[PDB]
This record gives structure tokens, sequence and C-alpha cells, in this order.
């Protein structure tokens, strides 16, 4: 049914261009620089320790011609190699400028960054006075503003891109940035970094340096999510004044000291994970409010890494208030799980219908589907990536998954999603790696084995048809694939080294799919659909977190070029408040299957806390708070640190 | 200069016996069962996390002809299936007793695990009470004492090799075995395990779980080393009377609370590393004595992994008394070294002549060799196994090498010792796997690339000649190898799968080098050397630890079979004590490059502790002390827990 084009090899292999760097000694990282300029970066970096030092020249490469052509420029890199956990850092977006932290050969003062501003079509040397410990760090207000850690815990900062170096704090241990070129960092005071673990100064600067405060002592770490700010004390302060508050989060059970973990910060709310007393591996998530002080139960059974803290806790990007993690179940089995309400409500995944398992054992009671994630990774498990989700590309979700079955915990299969979750199907075997790009236009799939591929697998419809094309004749091991980075790009570049039978030289391949996308997509080529409505009123099909929104969905073999937005609304309609636009309130959980969010098991009643306690209204109410976030009106009535 | 043999291809060809699998799904295992029976087993597993329940029927293979034809019992392993990391738990030596820990498919009371004592030739079901959370651990004075810890924390021994399962504790965190079926195990009491994790309680039980007694309250851990027991509270205690006295140990610097880190317990001594203000990831080795508890300075510099703990020092098993370990220098560059003496007196390791540098880069300073050890393996580099060291091989270490390159951390090369490591030289280029049998008369090596391998190089004249051999014509990816478990054993085994252009299918070959080795060594085949002499007196040319002893070695280009012990002097002599023969004392270090022990930068005089204080009687003397275990007389003078 999924048909084909017109004959699609040969404009592929026109637009299949080739360049080989021969031997490259490393391991060859490859990163293309903003779109509509065709700026490919082809670096060979070494998993060198930091502490040593030792000679060697790292090769560069850039093509300026959208990787059809190639040029040797290590003639900059003279005397200097760069590290593969410094590798290139990429500015944000459209600001065009990437830095190289290196290494002198035999250099003792400080490395040799190389500097780029406009798209890393030239560069300008320099000397650090440090030797750095971690790659600079971008500030978000200014791309110029570059953050930076010194191997003697050293933190500076660059003013002006590199040129002028000033240090901030010698005692310093890690730091982030924040609003509008605010420095978070922790500070130590007695021999090591590390041998204060357990209670650390952390400061913060507005002013770049020049202005210091101390906004906390006695932690462990601290975070920075949406516009929150963490400091764990085990315990655990939420603050929004930058730190001038941190009033303590409240939760209902909690026995003895239950260990946290924050899941993800949205702008409105945050998630949070707190484990089980005697481990076991399984804990409950935590929902918390506009503040992110008060949290309520929303999912039991949740599975963590016990050795690290990896969840499979997902945020579908593609549908906004869809997230997707992994639980455990009455027969101890292992099932992931959904929201559509932003943490309110999980439910099932409906098992794919075009799959092999409910004719295969339809006796044995457990064969759902397990969308692999981070903590099947860190568990070490045969996953490349995690789900992936453009938010651009509204729906369309790629993740490995799993049948309950030991073969497919090896052998995880890739499925695809154009619900933003709530259906799935299987469309390639084995592990694979995945790319987006196009806005969703083309999905790029390569495949994951111990033999050498030289076949890329993509679909230009959603991932709803998906083709076959055989890039070369000379099969390579598969090292990585890059995308130009914009919404209408369509070039991608996949390089490996191939068996040559000894003298293992390097390849890179650059497609480009514009001579597939001929035909633009007109209103014929499109569906519209609505999101998965967890409400039994007919006339809230789509209301995800308040308002409902018409998306629109390329057909199937459509081997078109779109060009539209894919959400239809442009200003969306306010639906009447739900039962699933509300969160379940304190002290109160909402039962598997059934969606009455009911009483915790507990009758005395409390009332909360506020840090150095001072607590309360007591507002007593049912069990239902207003999703922060969800815009609805009408429809159902709901009731330290110094 | 190396020649060969009477044209060895047909020798090894007609040994050479290969056997296919076909499709295995998951990884496969493969491991001898005993000398002289020809058993060999062969389990796929799986790498499932241990809480999840799924189904699955591992497959198991059983050959009793030398590995030359096998046979499918997956009859027994019926709807069951065993993880890898559980595996199969080989008996010690000539025990001839393999279990299984296996789970059913739906099975939720217990595993299934699967007994043999007859070297696996016919097994015995039995049904676990509990499922395990760690494999079973041997007994040292019977092999039929069992120790397992449940999911639930449970500690279970049994007296009858899985027959009866008695449960001995309900809070265990972590159990190992003792001195003659001594069980020492760590106690919680408030919800998890790993909650309390800075104060537990370590129980010991000499009648296998009847009579209890509290050994050690507040403690992060344990372990036991030798004959030693420890316990770190950082702070750290040495025990030598089964943990009834814990005296404190005693160090000259540790200025604040430097970590520890038992390196390795001798019988006689134990190596401690303490870390340095500030990490930077260096610190020092501290010598014990007869009792560890009063140590000595030995070594600067000493390269650790800051997040792990894991250092490159190396028990070289060949020759008594040395050991190897990496350090930094005045050029912050990596250099390994080496002792002759136990910890006593450390010297760099000298270039190998026959190696490219030395004519290469005469202008820069460094270039000497660096052994690659757990130090190189946690950083993540390159390196696939530690340096390789059989007992009964005296001298001959094989390990991985660099010479200060970024190129050589990458591709490390295989480098080769006779000398006990006094002296190196490069033998295999790139990373390999190696192995040693026949007591050293054959030393099998495996290219470890990602290019599908059918090469196999060995040495029948411990490293000097290598020959290379290709074993089959269907290359296949290396999975891993096997040698069979004798001192004079000759047959190994290989196996791995091929890419048969999908459908890769398993197969295993197996090799036996008796033919090759037709002659047996004359005495006009060996040489006689002695262990390198730190001591310039003549009449010390081999005094390891006291007494000289002479050693054989077989020619170059020798290939004949060995069967006489390495070390030919039965009764050794014992020569005059040296200054090597000493340890420095306590507050005292032997600088770099000089052999005379001076005084650590001090001048008050301090006089140690016990534990609850009770000082010493203060003993001055210089800075010289027998080493424990040194049996030399005469040639130079010397001057907590309830
Ligand atoms: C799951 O994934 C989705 C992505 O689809 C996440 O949603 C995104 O959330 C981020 C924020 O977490 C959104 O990014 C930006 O947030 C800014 C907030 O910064 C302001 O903070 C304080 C608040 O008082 C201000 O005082 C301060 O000055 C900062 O400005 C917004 O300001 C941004 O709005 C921007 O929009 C226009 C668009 O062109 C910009 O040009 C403006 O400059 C303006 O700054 C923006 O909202 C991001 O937009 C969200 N994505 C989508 C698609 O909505 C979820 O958060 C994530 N889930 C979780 C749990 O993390
Ligand atoms: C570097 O690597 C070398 C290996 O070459 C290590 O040397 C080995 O050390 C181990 C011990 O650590 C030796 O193994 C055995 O140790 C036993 C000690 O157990 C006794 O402990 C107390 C002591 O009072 C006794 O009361 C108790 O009853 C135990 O018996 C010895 O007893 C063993 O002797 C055995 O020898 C014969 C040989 O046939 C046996 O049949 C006997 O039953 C007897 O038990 C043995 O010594 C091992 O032998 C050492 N190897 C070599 C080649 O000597 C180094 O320790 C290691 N370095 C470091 C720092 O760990
Ligand atoms: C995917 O790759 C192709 C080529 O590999 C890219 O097409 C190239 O786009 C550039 C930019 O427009 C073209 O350069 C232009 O040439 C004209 C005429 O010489 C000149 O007037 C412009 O100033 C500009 O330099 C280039 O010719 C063109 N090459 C081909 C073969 O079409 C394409 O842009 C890439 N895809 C994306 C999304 O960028
Ligand atoms: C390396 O492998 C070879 C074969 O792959 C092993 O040789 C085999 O050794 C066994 C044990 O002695 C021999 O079995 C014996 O056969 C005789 C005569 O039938 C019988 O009387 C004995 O009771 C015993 O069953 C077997 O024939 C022999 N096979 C070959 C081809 O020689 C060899 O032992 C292995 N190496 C080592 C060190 O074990
Ligand atoms: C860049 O590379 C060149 C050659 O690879 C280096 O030039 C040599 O430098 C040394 C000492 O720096 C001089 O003694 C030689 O005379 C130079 N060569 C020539 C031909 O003049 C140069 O050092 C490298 N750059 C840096 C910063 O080290
Ligand atoms: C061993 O395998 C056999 C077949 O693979 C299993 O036999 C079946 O068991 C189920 C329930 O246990 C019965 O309903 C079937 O009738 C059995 N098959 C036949 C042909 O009789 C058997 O269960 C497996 N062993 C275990 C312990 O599960």
């Amino acid at each position: 049914e999924c048909g084909r084009v017109r004959d699609f090899v040969a404009k592929l292999a026109n637009n299949t261009h080739q360049h080989v760097f021969d031997d490259l000694r490393g391991s060859v990282s490859l990163s293309w620089v903003g779109d509509s300029t065709g700026v490919i970066l082809v670096l060979t970096t070494f998993h060198v320790p930091l502490v040593i030092m030792t000679f060697g020249q790292s090769k560069l490469y850039r093509s300026e011609d959208y990787g059809k052509n190639f040029k040797d420029i290590t003639d900059l890199i003279n005397n200097t190699f760069i590290r593969t956990e410094f590798g290139m850092a990429i500015g944000p977006e459209n600001s065009g400028k990437v830095v190289l932290t290196a290494e002198v050969s035999g250099g003792s003062r400080g490395g040799r960054i190389f500097r780029s501003s406009d798209f890393a079509k030239n560069f300008v040397q320099t000397d650090l006075p440090f030797h750095p410990l971690t790659q600079m760090m971008y500030s978000p207000q200014n791309s110029d503003y570059l953050l930076a850690l010194s191997t003697e815990n050293g933190l500076w900062v660059s003013k002006n891109f590199g040129g002028k170096w000033e240090e901030i704090h010698k005692a310093v241990c890690l730091a982030k940035w924040g609003s509008d070129n605010t420095i978070f960092f922790t500070t130590y005071a007695n021999g090591s970094c590390k041998a204060d673990l357990g209670a650390l100064e952390l400061w913060r600067t507005s002013d770049l340096g020049k202005s210091f405060k101390t906004i906390g002592v006695k932690i462990y770490s601290f975070g920075l999510g949406g516009r929150f700010l963490f400091a764990s004390v085990r315990r655990i302060h939420v603050s929004t004044d930058q730190g001038d508050t941190w009033s303590m989060a409240q939760l209902p059970s909690v026995g003895q000291e239950q260990f946290y973990s924050i899941l993800a910060a949205n702008d409105d709310m945050v998630f949070m994970h707190v484990d089980e007393p005697g481990d076991t591996g399984f804990g409950t998530i935590f929902t918390s409010d506009d503040r992110g002080i008060v949290y309520s139960k929303s999912l039991d059974r949740h599975l963590y890494t016990t050795t690290g803290g990896e969840t499979d806790f997902t945020n579908v990007t593609s549908l906004r208030g869809v997230y997707i993690t992994s639980v455990l179940s009455e027969d101890n089995s292992i099932q992931t799980m959904i929201t559509f309400d932003q943490g309110g409500r999980w439910t099932h995944l409906r098992k794919p219908e075009n799959s092999e398992c409910d004719a295969t054992a339809k006796n044995k009671n457990e064969c759902s589907l397990h969308i692999h994630a981070s903590y099947s990774i860190s568990q070490k498990l045969n996953v490349p990536m995690a789900p992936l989700s453009e938010p651009n590309a509204v729906g369309i979700v790629i993740a490995h998954g799993s049948v309950g079955d030991a073969i497919s915990v090896m052998v995880p299969d890739v499925y695809i999603s154009d619900d933003g979750g709530y259906s799935w199907t299987k469309m390639l075997e084995g592990p694979h790696y995945y790319t987006i790009l196009d806005s969703g236009g083309i999905i790029v799939a390569i495949e994951h084995s111990s033999r050498p591929i030289n076949v890329i697998k993509f679909s230009t419809d959603e991932g709803q048809c998906w083709q076959t094309y055989t890039f070369t004749r000379d099969p390579i091991y598969f090292t990585g694939l890059a995308s130009e980075p914009g919404a209408r790009s369509m070039n991608i570049s996949i390089w490996g080294f191939t068996e040559s039978f000894l003298t293992s030289q390097w390849v890179s391949y650059t497609i480009d799919f514009k001579d597939i996308l001929e035909r633009n997509c007109e209103e014929k080529d499109y569906t519209i659909w609505l999101a998965h409505s967890t409400d039994p009123e007919d006339y809230e099909d789509g209301c995800i977190l308040g308002y409902k929104e018409q998306f629109l969905r390329l057909r199937k073999s459509s081997m078109c070029q779109n060009g539209r937005d894919y959400v239809v609304t442009k200003q969306p309609s306010i639906c009447l408040c739900s039962l699933e636009d509300f969160l379940c309130d304190f002290g109160y959980y909402r039962p598997e299957n059934d969606s009455k969010c009911v009483e915790q098991p507990e009758l005395k009643g409390h009332d909360l806390e506020f840090c150095l306690y001072g607590r309360e209204e007591h507002l007593t109410t049912n069990g239902y708070r207003k999703i922060p976030g969800d815009k609805c009106q009408g429809g159902v009535n709901p009731v330290c640190t110094s």
C-alpha cells in the first residue's frame, strides 16, 4: 500500500556526496554549523585522561560546500589536540560561534582554545590562563558570556568571547547559569571540594562576579529547572525568588528519610521522584503546583535505576502535556504508562494492533509495549537512543520498544507514533539510530549492529511509509549521523570507517532529499486529527490542558514537501474544565484504571509546613487541584538554609 | 631468527575442531569444566534487569569430546533462563561442581538453580525458596557450603549443596566468607540497607548461622584480604583476631580526613592507598607491617580513578615480591613504576631497547613505557585486559603498553616480559585478548578490533617467538576464548558469530597444540636466569625478599613441550640482609631515584596510637624496618568499634 515515488534511487544517488578523510587517528566527530550556509566541521578527538599531558596534533577538516567537498584545516590546530570529553562546543542556534578547547603537546600554562564567530568560517586563536576542567558553558541572555571551571576548581568568565578571562572564585565545585546571566555555584572551604560533600555554600552573582551573595549552606548539591531553583540538604528545597526563599517541599508519605529526585521542571510545575523504603527499585512520582512547594501523588511502582537514579520518564515534546514512563505491575512485570494532562492521570498504553503478540500468546497475560528510555539505557540494555520527539512535528514520536520477552529486551525494535504516544506501531527491526528533520517531513534511521552497514531507511510521511536506500557499495561501520540545523532542513551527513582489509580509512556521506520532495503537499495530502481525550464528553475531543487544538498530518505514501505548521488552529478555543483538567490534591491519589481522585489511606488530616514551621490556613476540600497551566473555565466545580 | 617448526599448519588444522550452534539469542557464554575430562558448557544468558520477571528458555549445550562435538541439553533448562550477571558459577579447581542460577518464566516463589557434582556430566534440579539477588558464593574450607543473598536482603546458606536452604538473617546488606567457613556480613535496622550507609553492624558466625557475634558498629563497609579483616568508619580499622581487635591504622601525614583504599593484602603485609588534599587524582601508597597496623610511605604521585578509585596497581604473580603501578612525574606525564622488594623501593621501568621511540624522539624527554591496568580500564581507555601473570610460569608477564602519545593511548600494543617486569618488549600491535596455558608453554593472543577476525597468534617459548595461524576461512566477530584448566593443559576454545549477510550464526573453534609440541624440551632448550637485583653486591644477584632462587627459561624459537618447574632451586639459599631487604620505617620515606630511606619533613617525633589511645613504648631508630616475609640474616645492621 505504501507504494513508491518517481523512482527515487536516481534522485538520491545524485544528491549523495561522499568524501574520504583516509586515516584519522582517534574518534572522529562531525557537526553542522548553522543552516543556509553549508559548513561542516570534522574534528578528531582523543580519549585521554585530563590530568596527563602528552603530544599529538588533532586533525580538523571543514567543508563549505554543504558536505560535498571538504578541506584540510589542521594547519590551525598545530601542536594542539582536543580531548573527546571536550569536543566541539557549538553556539546556540543562530549565534554561529564555535569554540575548540584544545591542549598543547607540552604546554603547561593553559589551554589553547580556538574561537570563531562567523559560523566557523575563520577562527582566532587564544591561550587560556588556566587548564580547563570542563567545556565552556554558554550564557542564555548573551552568547558572548562564557563559563569555565579550572583544574584547580577556579571559576573563570569571559565577557568578550574568550578575549578577557577574569577569575570569579578559587574554591568552586560546580557552576551553572541562570535567568539573565545569573551564575550559581557552590563553594567549599576545607581542602577538597568532594571532601565537604555534606555541606557546601551556594553563591550567586548577578553582575558576572562583581557582587556575590551567599544563598545556601549545608547542601548536597543544587539544580535549576524551568523557573525553579533547587537545593538538597536527605532533604530538598525549592526556590522561586532566585534563592531568597527556600520553602521546603511537603509530601504526604515519606515516613523516614526517603530520597528525592527531580524528574523534570516545567515553567508551571515540577515533577519529583521519591523512593520507597528498602530501595527495591520503585518509587512514586509527585506533581507540584504553580510554585513547586506542595506535591500530590501521581503514579506508583515508578521504576528507577538503583545505581544512578535514571528512569524511563520522557517528555513527549510533540504534544503539549504528554509524558511517558515505565512502572511495575501486580505481576511484577515491566509496563510503560502515559499521561495526557501533565501528570494528572496516567493510563496503560493500548497495545499496537498491527503487531505480533495478540495472536502469538493471548493465554499469557503480559505482553504490553515497553518504551525504552534512560532506565533501560542506564541498565546497559541494547538501547541506542531514547525516545525522539521534535516540538515542530506535533504527534511524531519514535522510540525503541519491548513486548515483555527476554529477546525483546536484547532486540528492542523501533516503534513509531503519530498520536503523541496514544497509539504505536512497530516499523523497524532491531536497534536503530534515528533523527528527525524538515520539521518531521523526513525521518532517517540507521541500523545498529556489529555488521558494517550501507543502507539508510527513511520516511517522508511522518513514519507511516518507510523506504530503503543503499547509499554506498562500501559497507561502513557506523560512527554517527548529523542533521542540518534548520526547520526546513533537508541535508544529512553519515560518517564512518570501512574495513579495507587493514588500514581502515574514514568516509562521510551527505544526502540531500530535495529532489525526492518534488511536489509540495497540497490540501489533498493532509488529514486532520485531534489529541486523545481522556474525557467522555463529546464536546471535548482534544482539550489537552484546557484548550482544544486541531492538527494536520501527512497522509500515507506522501512523498511531497510540506511547508505548513502542523497545528492549524491559530487561536485555540478554551474548553470547559474537566476532571482530567484538574490535578489531585495533597494527600490524595488517583488509583489505577479508575479516574476518581480519592484519599490516601489517612484520616487525621494534615496541613503542610513552611520551612521553619508556620503552617498553612488549613484548606480541607476534597482532592482536586487546578493543573498549573491548564487554561479552562466552567464545566466541573472544584472544592532550611540561611 | 625465530624460524619455524616442522610446518605447523597441518598439525593445527587437524587439531582445530569447529562446531556451529547456529542462532543463539542473547550473549553466549562458554567455559571448560576440569582437565583430563573434556567437558565444555555453552550457556546463553540474557541481560535482563533482576526486578522484572519475563518469559524465555535459555539454551544450554555440553560437549564431552574436548569440544570436538557438542550436544543440545536445553531439555533440562525448560521454562527457565539464566541472566548475564548470574552466568555459570564454576566450582574451585578439582571440585567439579557447577550451579546455574536460573529463573522461571512466570515463577514467583524462587529461582530454579541446577546443580551438578560430577563435572557437569549430569545435573539435579531444585527450587530455591527465594529469588537470589547475587550468584552463589563458595566456601573455602568446603565447596558444599553455599552463600546466597535474597532480593529481600535475606542471607541463606546450604550445607548439602543446594539440598537444604536455611536462612541466617533477614537484614543483610553484603556478605562474604572467611577462614574455615566463617561468614561475615553487615546488618541494617531502619528500612533500607543503603539508607544506613554511615552506620551498619558487622556480624560473624563460625558455625554457619547458629552462633552470632556483633563485631563492629558505625561502619561504612568492610573487606577481607590475606589473613586480615578491615572495616571503614573517613576512618579505617585493621583486624587480625577475626574482628576481636580493631586497632586503627596510623599514618605519618593525613592532615584532615584523607580517604583510604586497601590496594592488596598479602599474608604478611597489606598495601593501602591514601589520597591527597584537593583530590586532583594522585595519592601515596602506604606499606604496613606483619600485623597491618603501622604504615610507612612507599610511593608518591600514585594515580587513581577519581570516580571509582581504581588504580594501575598490579601484583606480578610470576615473580614473588614484584608489583607494578603508574604514577605522575615532575612533567605531569604518565609513568609506571616497579618494585622488587614488595613495596620497599620503586624504580623506573627501563625503556625497551627493541622499541621505536629512543630513535624517534630523543629531544623530547617523555617516552617511557606505561603498562595499562585497572586505572586505564576504569577511564574507559581501549584496554581489553589487565596485565596477565601466572605463578607457575615465573617471569612471564604480558600486558598493554603506551609511550606517552595520544595515539598509544588509543592503541596500546601488546608488550611481553620474561624478567618479571624489569625488561619489556613490544610484540603485538593494537589491543589483544591473551591467555596463558601449559604453565607458560603456550601464550595465545587474539586481535581486538571492529573487523571480524580469523587469525590466532601464539608463542611456544614464553613470548619470545610469535607465530601466526589462521584457524578458519569464515572470519568471526570475537566474543571470547577459554583455556582448558590444567597445569599441562593444551586445548583452547574460541567462539563467536559470523556475519552471514543477515542471520548471524554462532561457531566455536577448539585448538589443540599437542602435535605442535612434538619434542620434549631437553636441557639444550633451557637457559638459567636470576631475578633482577637492586643491590650492588656481587654475591646477591637475585635475592628477592631475602633468598636467592635460580629459574629456567625456554630458549628462543623453542617449539618443544616442557614438563619441568621453572624454578630449579629446590631448597633456596638465604642471602645476607640488604638495604632493599628492609622496608622504610614510620615517618620515613625513600626519595626518588636514590636508595637511602630518609626522614619525612618532620622533627617533633611521634609515637603512633592504639585505638582508644594507649600509645607505644617510643622506638626511635632511623628509618628501616624488616620487610614482612623477608627471610635474611646478617649483612646490614638495622637500628574504634564495640
Ligand atoms: C517538555 O517540553 C516542552 C517543550 O515542548 C517544555 O515546554 C517549554 O518550556 C520552556 C520553559 O521551561 C519554554 O521556553 C521559554 O520559557 C521562558 C521563561 O523564561 C522567563 O522566565 C521568567 C518567568 O517570570 C521571566 O521573568 C523571564 O524574563 C524569562 O523570560 C519564556 O519567556 C519563553 O517565551 C519566549 O517566547 C518567544 C517565542 O519566540 C520568545 O521570542 C520570547 O523571547 C519569550 O522569551 C519560552 O516560553 C518553551 O517555550 C516551552 N515549549 C513550548 C513548545 O511551549 C516543557 O517545559 C517540558 N516539560 C518539562 C516538565 O520540563
Ligand atoms: C600476589 O600474588 C601472590 C601469588 O603468587 C600472593 O601470594 C599468595 O598468598 C596466598 C595467601 O594470601 C597464599 O595462599 C595460601 O595462604 C594460606 C594462609 O591461610 C592460613 O591462614 C592462617 C595463618 O595463621 C592459618 O591459621 C589458617 O589455618 C590458613 O591455613 C596458607 O595456609 C597456604 O599454604 C598452603 O600451602 C599448601 C600447598 O599445597 C596447601 O596444600 C596447604 O593446605 C596450605 O594451606 C597458602 O600459602 C599463596 O600460596 C601465595 N602464593 C604463592 C605463590 O606463594 C600474594 O599474596 C599476592 N600479593 C598480595 C599483596 O596479595
Ligand atoms: C542540501 O545540499 C544542497 C547542495 O548539496 C544545497 O543546495 C545549495 O544551496 C546553496 C545555497 O543557496 C546554493 O548556493 C547558491 O548558488 C547561487 C547560484 O550560484 C548563488 O547565487 C547563491 O548566492 C548561493 O551561493 C547551491 O548552488 C546549492 N547547490 C545545489 C547543488 O543545489 C541545499 O541548500 C541543502 N539543503 C538545505 C536545506 O540547505
Ligand atoms: C586436547 O584435545 C584432545 C582431543 O581433542 C585430547 O585428547 C583426548 O584425550 C582423551 C583422554 O585421554 C582420550 O580419550 C582416551 O581414549 C583412550 C582410547 O580410546 C581410552 O582408553 C581412555 O580411557 C580415554 O577415554 C582421547 O582419545 C584423546 N583424543 C585424541 C584425538 O587424542 C587431549 O587430552 C586434550 N588436551 C588435554 C591437555 O587434555
Ligand atoms: C607549528 O608547527 C611548526 C612546525 O610543525 C612549529 O615550528 C617549529 O617550532 C620549533 C619550536 O617552536 C622551532 O625550533 C622550529 O624551527 C620550527 N620549525 C620551523 C620550520 O621553523 C611550531 O612550533 C608550531 N607552533 C607552535 C605554537 O608550537
Ligand atoms: C517443560 O516444557 C513442557 C513443554 O514445553 C511443559 O509442558 C506443558 O506444561 C503445561 C503446564 O505446565 C501443560 O498444560 C501442558 O500440557 C504441558 N505440555 C504437554 C505436552 O503435556 C512443561 O510445563 C515444562 N516444565 C515446566 C516445569 O514448566
